[PDB]
């Protein structure tokens, strides 16, 4: 099953939501990891470029899917096919983002 | 500020998650909505076609918007501008649903 994570639009993005099959993939409690940026999963062999192209994405609030090496609470590193698409009122405004988080290794 | 709602994809979609402005605007706080299925707004002057709109769409995991009649916990009657969309991977399983709401009573 694929995890989602839902955060605030503005300040930092912090997560307010996530399912269960996120721990599942991450190992993360939903307590460990609500308030925080979900960067947290980047580690030292995440590709930095694919880093700033999900930055300028949610800077703009726009949909991007990308393939990125991320780390489980344990340190184990799993590819993550995650895709990430903004969630928008009638006039536009940006209510949050959500994020789907599916383990591809 | 516009609510939203996040349900689960089966099972009649239960609410898993609300933003503080759903509170704001429908006067129901988290604990009151977490498990329930979202037509507890709902009520005697809401249209029956808009709801049947919105079952056919979400039984088949399609995007909707309508403007309907719903209820604050105390019962006052507002008028919800609601968008729903499914929440997909890239294999195509419907994740959740996410629904915003805003108060367009004004
Ligand atoms: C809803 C949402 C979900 C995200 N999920 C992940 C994720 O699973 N893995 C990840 O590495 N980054 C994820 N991010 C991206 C980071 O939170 C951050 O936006 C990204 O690293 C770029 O910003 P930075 O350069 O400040 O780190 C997510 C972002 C949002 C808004
Ligand atoms: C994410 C989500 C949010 C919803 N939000 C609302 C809402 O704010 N107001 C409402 O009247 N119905 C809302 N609904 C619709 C009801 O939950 C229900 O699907 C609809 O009334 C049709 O089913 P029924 O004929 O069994 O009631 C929402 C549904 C989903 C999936």
């Amino acid at each position: 099953a694929s995890g989602m994570i839902v955060t605030d639009a503005g300040a930092d993005q912090p997560i307010v939501f996530v399912n269960r099959a996120f721990s599942t993939i991450t190992g993360y409690a939903p307590n460990e990891v609500l308030g925080r940026n979900a960067r947290f999963l980047q580690g030292p062999q995440t590709d930095a470029a694919t880093v700033a192209r999900l930055r300028e994405a949610i800077a703009a609030a726009r949909p991007i899917q990308e393939r990125i090496l991320n780390y489980r609470k344990d340190g184990q590193p799993f590819w993550n096919q995650l895709s990430i698409s903004p969630v928008r009122d009638e006039t536009g405004n940006v209510v949050a983002f959500v994020g789907v988080v599916t383990d591809v290794t």
